[PDB]
């Protein structure tokens, strides 16, 4: 898509963005299944062609709000690849080694290599995200991390890897609504921990976060897709549709080449 | 389903295994995959668990000749699984820096830690297989690699982890077959490469290898599992089923509001 | 000198050693710490020999109790080497990612290569140690651990490593003194942690799981080698000594032109 | 200290810096060892400081033509610190699985962590070195690659990384002396590869690469010292004496907290 992309004008306004936008997609839930399981095929063929080719690395970074489908997109970019060639790289709390080093050390080690598919579940936006909000470290250290970030993403770029970034967007409510749901479910309710609670009342500080990390870091080489993620559907049906037309884009071909006794 | 189990008694034949058996299921084809499907909901709970107690590691080792079912086998794992719990590390041909260490150092490094599941697509047992098979090294050095695995193996297992090592067993008139489909798919005959020709003359070699290895490393604490597998229906049904019971049998408990 | 290595008998008693022993030595300080000036040089040709024909992998093992001598142990080994070719890989406290995995994984993945000197500065050794002192898992847990020891190293030595562990061995008096005069010194009291005075109690409890680990351990293929380390100049001379004589025993040669 | 600092001008000539310099030691090879001596006392002192406040984090960056003295510097810094806060991470010919990331990715993994002292032997700068003079990858590759490592660095000493880059300055002919003395010796020989004799008729271009490569990537943050090293007492006595004051500088304080029974 290109109304999804955010252009590299640093005019990236977030309010602009409707998490119940579902107006890419002509038909409802029924329809983006079988457009999903059309995308799916496409995927297969696709990943296989570039774990064949061996040439380029793939980026796929997924953001959003805790409940906002990191979870639920990687299960449907993994229901169209081989296992064998994609893989996911999560980021949680760093470990006093990972603090040790750059905040890029840890995000660095785990780039996709040539013929992969990476997925960063979190990434290194973090360090700008969480790490703002809650003031891990002081504004004068986390604001030149804008440039860094575009930096090392120009140099990944440069150096073969297509980086596609997803903001999954979803409101304050859904969110509500979501986390209720995971309480009520005693093979979910694992998932809470202390002070998610009072995190929600900081809401509005990852959505300005988030505004300011997306508007500072969409590049021609690296842009942000901002998915409206309200609707599983609508979610998981186009961030499959923008994956497949960007490989399909990469224009792979099966490496040049008998009867077995 | 425990007659695909090789007890550690060391008598192990592998003749005693038809690659065409499918006696363990009371069905066919469909029914296998409605069976399958069961099997891959089961699993979803099974995995979601592992992770959620963060206490149990898993290991599933698959070993099979080329075409045997490795790749298929690791779909259908995937099918009832959340990829961010479970990840495969397959085993290649060595580099130098991996050969200027002991063969188990690569192997090592990537064992599930608590509350993960990890498929090795291949594993320490090539070490005993194309090693031993193609002379890598001289037998007075493959042969005391039993005695290592079996050792390794326990370390793992008294430390927590769960191993399954599965043998995906394969006819070579099956693997015939599905060797001249890849060529015959433009899609691919990427996979074929010339030395596989050579390396079919070497098919009894490679089943004596795999009988070794089993007989010398089929222990309590890590079993093989002997996989009649020409039928890719019951091999992803059987070894589906296996995984399955095992993470059953471990019993796994979800560790110990209303929102404005 | 072979009056240091242990016997793979089982039946090793600490007892026997003295940290105060100096008898391997005719002489003192100053004639040992010329003799190690020979054994530096020798060394400096033995792990370049090592390096050029990138064939052996050298496995060093240190363990002991706080201000046994670890520290003075790796500068006395490096002022005979070329740092290109020779590391320590030190292990402390576990992380949350180490304990994911069995104790032996952080340890394996830090293994010398073909051509290269690893000295461990403490080691898998630990997980029998302050794991069995602290009770950090239950006995019926860390029993077992010896048997997976023996055939850890027994695989690293078949697929050519050569392994040295030397337990440096001082007294509790000695330690006390060494102790007392990192607090004393404000560029060392750094050193100091609080828990470091209730561990002193443990003392006695470090020295039977020493004897136990070492008594369960030392093979023909992975020797323990206690070495009396109350006198510095001693326990340097002596490892050095040990280090040099296997190292030799290698029969090392340069590539051919 | 001043005349060696290659200034983030973008004006940097080469031939400005006479590999036989000795002009900042007054006196000769004697008085130079024993003024590395006191040196090399004074670095323990400020190596166990920098590990013991666990703050800082250390990169010295060795770059030589073959024989121009990465190794002999690398036994001088080991002669004045704990090996168990120092460590050397060298380059060598990269592997399948290098290539198969971008080039900065197995440079980043090797970065000091807090506390610690990072000897590169060799570095990032080989791809701009030897891949720019063997044309391993075309210009319009290389020439990014500049950008790539201006930035790469400057987010390292933001996030906390001390860098100091040595160019170890060799003439043609001295270099020509060393490795006939290599061959000569037959506890040398060893490191005498043949793709060497005709590498000696590409010295010309690894100057202007080396040249290029300065220019480009001294900063203020990250500066570049060329060291005369014709003279490896003089080489080992000056780079000493640029890492002890560069430590000093950094004004370390061991970290602030009993008759033991
Ligand atoms: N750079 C970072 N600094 C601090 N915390 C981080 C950083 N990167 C990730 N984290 C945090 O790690 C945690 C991972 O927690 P967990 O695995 O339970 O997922 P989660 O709570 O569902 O995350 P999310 O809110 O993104 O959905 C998150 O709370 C995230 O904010
Ligand atoms: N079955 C599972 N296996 C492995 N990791 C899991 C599993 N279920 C959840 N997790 C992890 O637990 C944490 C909390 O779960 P969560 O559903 O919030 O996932 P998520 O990736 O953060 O997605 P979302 O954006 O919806 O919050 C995340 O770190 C997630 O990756
Ligand atoms: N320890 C080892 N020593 C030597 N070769 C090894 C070792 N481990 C794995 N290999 C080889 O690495 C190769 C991996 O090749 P590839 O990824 O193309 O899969 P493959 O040919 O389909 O393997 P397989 O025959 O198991 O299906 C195999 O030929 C395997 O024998
Ligand atoms: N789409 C893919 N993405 C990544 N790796 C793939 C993909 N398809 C195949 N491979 C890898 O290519 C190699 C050859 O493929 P192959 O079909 O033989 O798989 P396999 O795992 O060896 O299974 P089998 O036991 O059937 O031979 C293997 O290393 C396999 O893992
Ligand atoms: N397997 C392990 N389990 C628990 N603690 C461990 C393990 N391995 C090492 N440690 C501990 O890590 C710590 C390292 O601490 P530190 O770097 O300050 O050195 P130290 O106190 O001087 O150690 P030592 O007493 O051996 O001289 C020691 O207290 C050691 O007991
Ligand atoms: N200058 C230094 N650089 C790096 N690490 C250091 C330095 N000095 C001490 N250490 C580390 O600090 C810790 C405490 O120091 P310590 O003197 O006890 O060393 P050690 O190796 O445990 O030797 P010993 O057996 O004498 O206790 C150890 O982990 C040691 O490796
Ligand atoms: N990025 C790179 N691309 C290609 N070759 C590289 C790269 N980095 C390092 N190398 C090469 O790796 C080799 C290392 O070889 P070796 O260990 O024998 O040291 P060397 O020949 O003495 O190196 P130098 O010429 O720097 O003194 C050098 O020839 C160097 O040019
Ligand atoms: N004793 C040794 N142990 C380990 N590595 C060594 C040893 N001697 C030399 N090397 C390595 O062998 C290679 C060739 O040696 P060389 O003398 O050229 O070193 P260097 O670091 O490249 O220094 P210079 O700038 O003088 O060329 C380098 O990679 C060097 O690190
Ligand atoms: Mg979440
Ligand atoms: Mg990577
Ligand atoms: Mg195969
Ligand atoms: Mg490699
Ligand atoms: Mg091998
Ligand atoms: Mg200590
Ligand atoms: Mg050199």
């Amino acid at each position: 898509m290109k109304k999804y992309r955010v252009q590299p004008d640093g005019r990236f306004e977030l309010k602009r963005f409707d998490p119940d936008d579902t107006s890419a997609f002509e038909g409802g839930k029924q329809a983006a299944l079988e457009a999903l399981a059309v995308l799916n095929r496409r995927l297969e063929k696709l990943q296989e062609l570039l774990y064949a080719e061996g040439q380029h690395k793939v980026l796929v970074v997924l953001q959003a709000m805790d409940a906002g489908g990191k979870d639920g997109t990687i299960r449907v970019v993994f229901d169209g690849v081989n296992p064998s060639g994609v893989r996911v790289a999560s980021f949680g709390v760093p470990t006093e080694q990972e603090l040790a080093r750059d905040y890029l050390w840890r995000v660095h080690q785990q780039v996709p290599r040539k013929g992969e598919l990476v997925i960063f579940n979190r990434s290194h936006y973090e360090d700008v995200l969480v790490v703002r909000v809650k003031n891990l470290v002081p504004q004068q250290v986390w604001q030149k991390r804008y440039r860094h970030i575009r930096e090392f993403e120009r140099m990944l770029a440069d150096e073969g890897t297509t980086i596609l970034k997803f903001f999954l967007h979803i409101s304050k409510d859904e969110q509500r609504q979501r986390l209720q749901e995971r309480l009520d479910n005693p093979e979910k309710r694992w998932k809470f921990r202390m002070g998610d609670l009072e995190d929600r009342r900081l809401w509005d500080r990852y959505q300005e976060a988030y505004e300011a990390a997306i508007r500072e870091t969409s590049t021609e080489y690296a842009p942000w897709y901002v998915i409206p993620a309200n609707k599983n559907w609508y979610r998981n049906w186009l961030v499959s549709h923008i994956l497949v037309e960007t490989l399909e884009g990469l224009a792979m071909q099966y490496p040049q080449p008998i009867v077995i006794e």
